[PDB]
Formats: structure tokens, sequence, C-alpha cells
């Protein structure tokens, strides 16, 4: 039955496989990437009129009817989004009087105008003269100055929320203006009568911060700031030091954006880093074939290759298919072997990890650690000297990662301070890397592979932590993918293999759960709105990724001969396409929740497989 | 008569500038370059048998019958340029058996062995594990924390020398060892019963300084260095900031691969800097065309391209040549306009230096900012604005440089500092930059042809300063070039364009001495030896360069019209060649006196050219 689907999904896999023997799928996310890039090309007086061209094209074309943009397709019109957008466009030429612009304007003024928007999109305004600097939250160089065990020291913050704090306390330091010319200014961002509605401090404010906000900026004003000079040199130095070797700072693209904008205020144009940094943009960048252009929030290479391969194994290929190995050998040159960030909090821990993308050492995740060190585990490469080696390696930096409560965040240990989530500049996002139930669950699979169990102390400390953490519906919250079919299939899957008992009462109420969210079509879906509010969690349009996730949740708990399974499994089987891949309009991928998403190009194609792979095992 | 001469010299200059519009004579030097990297590349693990065959060919065909190798052609045999020669051979292939590894091995061992050697040679011969570390006179990490105004801060070296400290106090801070394969092992170098001359610290040594390293060697073995891992990333830091557009380290080979190295002990061979910086190596690479590889000290594009326009000028083309303009404009692209750390002690002083190389934004030097700003003066680009500008921003900088005693230094302002200079640690050329009479002489020239005479009380303080270092001959030194033939044409020369007066006593006292050592065959030429033995000085094989420099120093004080005079113009109008050119078998140019000496490429074309124009000018 199934069986052509899974020929058909395999043989596609195979096709995308890159040459070196690595898969990559673009990362979706929205149109700031591009905006904010228009704009750090204003900054740097690095224009290209073809780039800006293609720009508009992708930039337009991710407008909606009503003429706003959202964080996911589907989602809701975004202030922040639009506003971005609308002045990214005014810019490269648009004026405001086209149909398009028009809309938008109306949607942005009903809303408050600029003055509802997100930190970020108000400093970036600031940065080209469309907005005061004295009403946009201050960090300060001197930041630079707390130590390791101090409230609020950089290291405190979340990997990705460190490096941009740095990159910005230097900008902020200087609070420079690029101006914009007279065609692109945008003073109708503030004609509007609606109260402007501001967000606030992720956490809740403490007026203590909001004062603290009000000396600092009045601190900014004084004719001398003592050692000031030295806590951006400080800065500037952090930065340095850890610049990848992409040329990208993480990976991400906010630090990096930052950076480079922070070697121009500090007239570093002409120097290694800032020429790396500038370079090493158009890797992240995409030609789109409808005439666009998008720039990655990130790269996916070494996570997408990961899954790859283990759903192809999954799925059948033997442990030594010789496709399967250009990718083993691929994986083994991409292990870590440097103290990165982490070293902070545990320096007798040996460097061992792996990172999301090509490059970035400094920065390597235990999400992407355990996968890649378990899909190793299933193959038989030929020097299975470094196999056997490396499998240990990341294995052993796995375990010195865990955090005090027994599962694993992505970046830290216990980075579970709660004060960062209050100062004033951070209203976006996560800004900390508390540990999380899919990161733990992806662990524990990738121990259980080795056979470790629930008689290991490290494995039952983190069963303990799920079992805690586990929603009263049974279900398990989806940190970095939407949502709780994401957490609850990985959770679920996990347990399963460390040795568990599938047939315990909480395990139960979970599997019961997930068949009871299957839509009508078969498959199953989440909405992204299931971080907003709850009348969402596992209700949703059916995707390819999100059906092969409860799929893994039933087949794992022992229901794989049941209705709701067979039935999912018909879902995967009927829509997919002829040359075995499936298609995906929606996101599954979380940034943070109910902030950020992100669109796994190769989820829809590597899942649907995975499961699939696990069915006909049952069978 | 001279003017077919000068015709031909001209067109082959034209000939030999570059598309860009600049001129790039290769720099000479000594075989130890060579050498280092073939040892550079056994550190990094990155050797390429392809290479070592034309560094082989190369050390090979540098070495002379007696089995050893100099500092200039001609030059009495080096035994550190031949022990490093000698290993570096050993390494690549060579038998200790085969006649050149025998001539050298008998060479080396009658001079005391490996014992005998700088502190450099002994330093890299530690760091592949063939001499003992606690020998090896030790620069500390800690160095990185005396300020500003210390004894011995990091900013009493100069330039050269300073940044060369910085890498280095890294790399004696960990003491690593990468051995050689015991093919390469030389224990021969010990192997004699000479006794072991030792050359001690550049100014003299100090019981204190003695006592002091015996210190440090202690310190360095106790289990627990306080802020040693603070004061490592100090110096990390500092290199971070400065490296230079190419990725190299001040555009010369010391602190280059020095700060390579360092790089690697840290781990830091996936960071971008190492990359620019392992990368940029290849453009101050030759290929020989009999099959040999040589890497250049450092470049001269700057300077080539500075003295060539003036020297084309001079002899008689259109300030406005369509030719010189491309030049011209390539010359304005290279001023440099960020603080460097000249700005240490001219903070408020505005950036318009050049530099010697192509990037080096933080090190200009006055010399090549003189020729440069100069140079341009005698021209008329398109862009007027630019032109005029330019000069000024350069000529301010100039201004703003000139030390105590009124005469100018080469990177920095008052690097008088005497305390330097008794280290054990420097015992190889000069580690300060005070100033000297050349580079003065080329700025009070520069000033001249604006019309700056002896009025203003710039220039007097400097012509004192040269009046009082005059040599009792009437005679000036040559710091940066051999050697008084060198300096008494540049100060003659200078003086002149200032205003002062030519027949003044100690003006004439200097061009009898010139006349009185023009060699009988019509030229004059000066031996590298001049500096380690005044029998030498005005005296040597006559060479194109030297003789258009006494050509220069009497054309300027009235005696253009001589028999010294005209007898010196046949020299040059004979032994020109058919091309146009000329030919220079030996080095005109100085990097430390007594030490290390470089053959400037263009110098036998450049300067025959520019005293021939103004020869053909006093007429
Ligand atoms: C799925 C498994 C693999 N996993 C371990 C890696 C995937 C997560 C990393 C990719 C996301 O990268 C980011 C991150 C953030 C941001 C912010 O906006 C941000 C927001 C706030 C602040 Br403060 C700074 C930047 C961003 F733009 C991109
Ligand atoms: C005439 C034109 C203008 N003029 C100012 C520029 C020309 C001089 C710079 C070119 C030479 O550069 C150097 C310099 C040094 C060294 C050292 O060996 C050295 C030895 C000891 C130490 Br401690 C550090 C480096 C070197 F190898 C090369
Ligand atoms: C430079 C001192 C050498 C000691 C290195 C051990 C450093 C441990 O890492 C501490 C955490 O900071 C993260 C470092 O990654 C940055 C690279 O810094 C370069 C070499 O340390
Ligand atoms: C990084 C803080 C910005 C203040 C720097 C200006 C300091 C003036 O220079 C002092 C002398 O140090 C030499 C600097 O050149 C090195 C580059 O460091 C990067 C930016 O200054």
């Amino acid at each position: 039955a199934y069986a052509r689907t899974l020929d058909r999904a395999v043989e596609y896999l195979l096709s995308c496989q890159k040459d070196e023997g690595y898969w990559w799928g673009p990362l979706l996310s929205n149109v700031t990437m591009e905006a904010e890039y228009v704009l750090l090309c204003h900054i740097l007086d690095r224009v290209d009129r073809d780039r800006m061209e293609k720009i508009r094209r992708y930039l337009l074309h991710e407008q909606r009817e009503d003429g706003t943009w959202a964080l996911y397709p589907g989602g809701p019109p975004d202030l922040d989004t639009t506003i971005e957008a609308y002045v990214a466009l005014k810019y490269i030429g648009m004026s405001r009087d086209e149909e398009p612009m028009q809309k938008a304007l109306r949607f942005i003024q009903s809303q408050g105008g600029i003055e509802s928007s997100r930190v970020f999109t108000r400093m970036w305004l600031a940065l080209v003269g469309e907005y005061p600097w004295e009403k946009v939250p201050m960090v300060p160089p001197e930041i630079m100055f707390l130590g390791k065990r101090m409230p609020l020291n950089i290291y405190e913050f979340g990997s990705w929320a460190r490096a941009t704090v740095v990159a910005l306390s230097i900008v902020m330091s200087r609070q420079p203006v690029f101006p914009l010319p007279e065609r692109a200014r945008v003073p109708e961002l503030y004609e509007t009568d609606v109260p402007p509605r501001r967000r606030g401090a992720k956490g809740g404010g403490g007026w203590i911060f909001d004062a603290l906000d009000r000396a600092l900026h009045g601190y900014q004003k004084l004719s001398v700031h003592p050692f000031r000079r030295a806590a951006e040199i400080r800065a500037l130095d952090w930065l340095l030091e850890r610049q990848a070797g992409d040329g990208s700072w993480g990976g991400i693209q906010p630090p990096w954006f930052y950076a480079l904008i922070a070697l121009k205020i500090l007239d570093m144009t002409q120097h290694p880093a800032f020429i790396k940094g500038w370079e090493g943009l158009e890797l992240y960048g995409v030609e789109l074939d409808y005439g666009g252009w998008m720039f990655q929030a990130s790269i996916s290479p070494v996570w997408d290759t990961g899954l790859a391969v283990l759903a192809l194994r999954a799925a059948g290929l033997p442990a030594d298919h010789d496709r399967l190995v250009k990718a083993g050998e691929w994986l083994l040159d991409r292990q870590i072997t440097v103290p990165g960030d982490w070293a902070v909090k545990r320096p007798n821990l040996k460097p061992g990890g792996f990172a999301f993308q090509f490059d970035n050492v400094y920065y390597p995740d235990v999400d992407d650690t355990a996968v890649v060190v378990w899909a190793l585990n299933t193959l038989r490469l030929p020097d299975e000297r470094r196999r056997r080696d490396a499998m240990t390696k990341g294995f052993r930096w796995i375990v010195g990662m865990q955090s005090s409560n027994g599962g694993w965040g992505a970046y830290d240990v216990d980075n579970t301070s709660d004060l960062p989530n209050h100062i004033p500049f951070c209203d976006f996002g996560e800004v900390t890397d508390p540990p999380s139930e899919d990161v733990t669950a992806h662990v524990l699979e990738c121990f259980g592979s080795f056979g470790y169990d629930d008689a290991w102390k490290v494995i039952r400390r983190a069963v303990e932590y799920l079992k805690r953490e586990q929603k009263p519906d049974g279900s398990w919250f989806g940190r970095w993918g939407v949502n709780y079919l994401y957490g609850t299939g990985a959770v679920v899957s996990a347990l399963k293999a460390v040795g568990i008992d599938t047939r315990e009462p909480y395990i139960q109420k979970a599997l019961d759960w997930v068949e009871q969210h299957q839509n009508p079509d078969g498959g199953w879906g989440e909405d992204c709105r299931s971080y907003e509010d709850p009348a969402y969690a596992g209700k949703g349009a059916s995707t390819p990724s999100q059906t092969a996730w409860a799929l893994m949740a039933l087949i794992a708990g022992g229901r794989a001969e049941s209705e709701a399974a067979r039935r999912g499994v018909q879902y995967l089987v009927e829509t997919q396409r002829p040359d075995g891949g499936w298609d995906e309009p929606y996101y599954t991928g979380t940034g943070f929740p109910g902030d950020f998403y992100l669109g796994y190009t190769m989820y829809r194609h590597v899942f649907p497989t995975l499961a699939l792979g696990r069915y006909k095992q049952a069978i």
C-alpha cells in the first residue's frame, strides 16, 4: 500500500542531497530580514539597484490582499513586520500613493502607528533618523563590566540575545544617525489618532528598570562618561573574538547585522572582520524563481543532513549505503572541538557538539548535537575509528550540558535567570535559554539509541522533568516546533526509546490526546496560533510534517495498528506528489513562541518519510 | 648626449607600470624569510611538496661557493642566516652529507654552533624542539599591562618591534613545541668545540634584565600565574584589532608569522583572522623564473609609485600626463583616514598619512606620506578638489608628527626611549623609532615644493636638527638607504629645496666629500659594510642608484656643471641597458644598520632617471 510512497519519498530525498553529501533546505521567516537588509545597505552605503528590484518583487509578492504582512502564512497582520516592509519599499521606490502602500499605511495607522511597534522597529527607524533615540530602551557598553556571576552580566542572556546586546551596546553608545533622503522620509507613520498601544518587556516591567532606563538616558547626555571608551573596546573585542567562520556572528541575522553596523560606527569598514562580515552575507541570500530575493534568518544544513539520514535509515537504506556515507563523513568534519561560550558554565567539559549551520564553532546546540550523534550511531562508516570517536565526544558533551532540572536547553546550562526578561529593551521573543521538553526528548531518544535507559541516573532525572512538565491534557508544549503535536510526538517517541513503559497512564493520556485531534482529512495540523490562544492547540490545517509527528507518537505508544493511525498514513499516502515530495504551505517551525516563526523546507519531505519508515517497521 | 639615455629610461619605466597605475618592485632581503616560511608551514601543518621544491632550488641558488649565505650580495657569511637556511634544507630533503649541507655545516660549527645565533634563530629552533626554551630571552603576556606612560610599555618600541613582541608574548607564554621528524633533527648544530660567542642586547646588558629574565623563566615554572589568562587575551585582542587589510600584521614578515603561530596555539585555526591571515601570504610570494620561490620581507608599491612619478616628472613628462594621472588617482585612494597607533602620542592629529604597502591603515609612515604628497604636488589631476584636499590632510599629518628635535622618525613621535634596547630579547637590529636625517630631509624637500622657506619655524627646527647631526667629514648617515651617499644626497637635495644657501660652509664641506669619493669609473658606490667599518663610507662598487644619489647632492649644490658631475652622468649614460633600464647586483637599501639589508628593485631604474632629469634641468 504505502510502500510505493516510501519508495518514491526515498528516491526524492536522495535527489535533493547536495554533492558534498548534505541536505540543506532554505529557512523561511518573514519580510523583516529583507526590509532590514535594505536598511543595512543604506547605512553601509552599499545599495545595489538590481538587488533592490529583486527585493521589491519579494516584498510585494509576500504582502497579503489586505495589504499587510504576517509572521506565518495565514497569520494575522503584523504591525512591526508591516511597518518595516512599508519603509523598506518606500525607500526602494514606491510612492505612498500606490495601492499597496495605501492599504498597509491605513493598517499601520489603525494600530497607533510607529509608537506601537517593538524596540527593534523603533530602533531601526532611529538609525535612519525617523524616530528619536531618546525614546528607545537604552543598553550601555558598560554592561560589559558585569562579571560572570552578577545580575544582568551578558552570560545571563541566551546565546542569540547576548551577541546582539553586545553589538548594540556599541551602537546605542554612539546613537548614530544615517539620514534617509527626503524622498523616503516616513512622517506619515506618526499620523494617527488611535491611542498608541505599546508592548512591554516580555516578563512584566519593574518600575526599577523603567527608572534605570530613564537614568541611563540622562547619563547618555553628559559631557563625560568615564571608562566608556573602555566598555566599548571590551564589546568590540568580545565581538572580534567570536565572529564566525562564514563572517557572520552566531550564524543568525540580528547580531550579524548589528555587528556590521557597529564596525561602521567605529570606522573599521576596511578591517578583515568587516570585509568578511559583509561578503559572508551572500551565502544566506536566496534567488527566488519568480524574480525576488530573500535573506535567510539562519541556515539549517547540519540539522537537515541529520534528520535526512535518520529518516532515510528508519525508512530502509542500509547503514552502509554509499549515499548515506557521504553524509556520515561530512557530519564528522562538522563536529566542533573548541571551547564555546558554554565553557563559561562548564570549563572542564570536552568540546564535541555540533552547530545548526556550516561554520559556527562557538555556538553548538544540544538539539543538533543529539540528532547528529544519534544519526551517526545508525550508520556504518569506513573510518570506524572516527565514528566511534566522534559519537563519544558529542555524547559526553551532551551529558555535560544537562541543566539542573534534568532537561536540556539549547545552547547553555541553567540559562534560567529571570532578570533579563524585564529590561525595557527586551520586548520581542525569548531572551534566555532554559531547558525545554523537545530538546530533552531528542537527547533521551539519542541516548536510547545506544541503549541507555530508565536505569541510568541521568535519564531518570530527565523523565522526571518531562513528567512534571506535561500539560493537563497530557500534551507537551513544543518550543522549537509548532507545537503540542510536535512536542508530544517528540516526548512519547523518546520515552518509548529509553525503555519506559508505553502503557503507563500519563503516556496513554497523551496518545488519546493525539488520536483526539485528527482533522477530518485524516492527517493532523496545528496552527501557529496555538501559542497565542489555547483554542488552537492541536487544531489547524493538516500538514505532512505535523501529521508525521502525530504518527510517531502513535506508532511509539503501540497504537500503530489503529484507525487514527492507519487513517493518518492514508493522508500521507494520498497527498504525496508524483515525484515523491510533499507540499506544506504552512509553518511548522518555531523561533520564539508567539513572536517568531520559521518554515523548515525539508520537514515536509523528511518527517513523512521518517513516520512512514517507522510504520513499515511496526509491521 | 644624455637625452637619448633619459629618453630610454623614461620609456622603460613607463613600460613597468602596472595597469591600475602603480609601480611595484619586489623587495629583496635574505633567505631567512624563506627558511622561516618552511618552518611556519611545518608548525601549521600545511606543507606543499611543490613549494618546498621551489624553496629548495631557491635557497640553494642563493648559497655561495664557500657554502654560506649573507645579508647582502657580496657580504660576509652570516651565521644566523646560514643556520636557518641549513635547517630549512635538511627538512625539505637534503642529507647532512651532500656538498652544500657539508660546507654550511662546517661554517656553522667554526662559529660556535647554534649557541652563537641571535634570539630569533634559537627561538625558531626552540619552536620545532631543537633547542631548550629555558635558554631563550623571555617576553611575557603581562607586558600587556604596562600603561601608556610606563617603562617598557609596548608603545616605547617602534611599530615593527611592538607587534612582534605582542604576538610573541602569547607564544612565549605557552612555550609550545612542534617536533621535527627524526629525519630532520639537527643535533650537529651543537657539535663544536669553538667557544660560543654570543651576541648581546643592542644597547648593552644591564645585570638587572639579566636577572629579571631568570626571574621570568622561574615564574614561568610555577603551577599558577595569576591574571596571565587575561594578559594573554589582551595580546590576542590587541592583534585582532590591528590585523591589516591583506590579513597580515604591519605588512611585514615577522609579526605576521608570529601572529599566525600565536592563533594556532589558541586553537583559532577556524577563525576569520587566521584564515585571512594565512591566505594573505600568497600575495607576498614571488615565483622566480629559474623555478624558485621567494617570500618578500615587505612590499613597496606605494613607495615605488611615489618615486616613480617624481622621477618621470623631474625627467620631463607633463604634470598632467594621462599615464601619471592613473598613478595620481591611485595614490589618492591610498591615503589612510583613520587613527593608527601613532594616535597614542597625537590624539588630536587628523589622519592623512600613507603606508609603504597596499593595505596597512594602522601604520602610515612619514617617509611615504612625504614622497606621496610631494609627488602629487607635481601633478594636475582631473579632480583638483580631492588632490588639493588630500595634500592638505597629509601635509598636516606630517606637520603634526614632527618630533621633539625638529626631525621626523618613521612611524612614531619621539619614539626615543632607550629602555627597550637593553632587554635580552632585543639582539637584532633597531627596536625603537627615533628621528633620522633621511626621513627628515624627505619631509623638508616635500614642504619645499609648495613654497615653504626657512621663514616658517617648522623648517628651521629641522635644519637645526640636520646641522647638528652632520658627521665630521660633512656627510650625513643613511638610515633607510645605504648609506652616507644616500643621506648626504637626501639632505643637500632638501636643504636646497627649503631655500637654504647652497654656498654655506657645512653644505660645501658636504659636496666636497661627494666629489672626493667618486669611483674612477665615473660613478659612485657604497658597500653595506659602511655600517660595520668606517673605511667603506662612500666606498664600494659603483651602482646606478648610489651614483644618481651623489649626482643629486651635486646638482643641488650648484656643482651640476662640474667634472665629477658630468663624469658621473657619463657613467649612467653608458652603464644603461639596451632596454632603457639599469642593472644593480648590489643592495642599496637599509632595513637596520648592520643587521638587515634590502634590495629595492626599482631604485636602479627610478633614481638614475630622477638624477638625469635634474641634470637636464640645470641646463
Ligand atoms: C530546531 C532545532 C535546531 N535549533 C537548535 C536551532 C534553530 C534555532 C536557531 C535559528 C533561529 O535564529 C534566530 C534566532 C533569533 C532571532 C531574533 O529575531 C532575535 C530575537 C531576540 C533577540 Br534579544 C535577538 C535576536 C532571529 F532572527 C533568528
Ligand atoms: C624607505 C621607505 C619608507 N620606510 C619607512 C619603509 C621601509 C621599511 C619597512 C620595510 C622593512 O620592513 C621590515 C622591518 C623589520 C623586519 C624585521 O626583521 C624585524 C626585526 C626585529 C624586530 Br624586534 C621586529 C622586526 C623585517 F623583516 C621587515
Ligand atoms: C585566551 C586564553 C586561552 C584560554 C582559552 C580558554 C577559554 C575558555 O572559553 C571561555 C569562554 O569564552 C568563549 C570563548 O570562545 C572565544 C575565543 O577566545 C579565543 C581563545 O580563548
Ligand atoms: C574602540 C573604541 C573606539 C575608540 C577608539 C579610538 C581610539 C583611538 O586610538 C587609540 C590608539 O590605539 C590605536 C588604534 O587602532 C586600532 C583599532 O582599534 C579599533 C577602533 O579604534
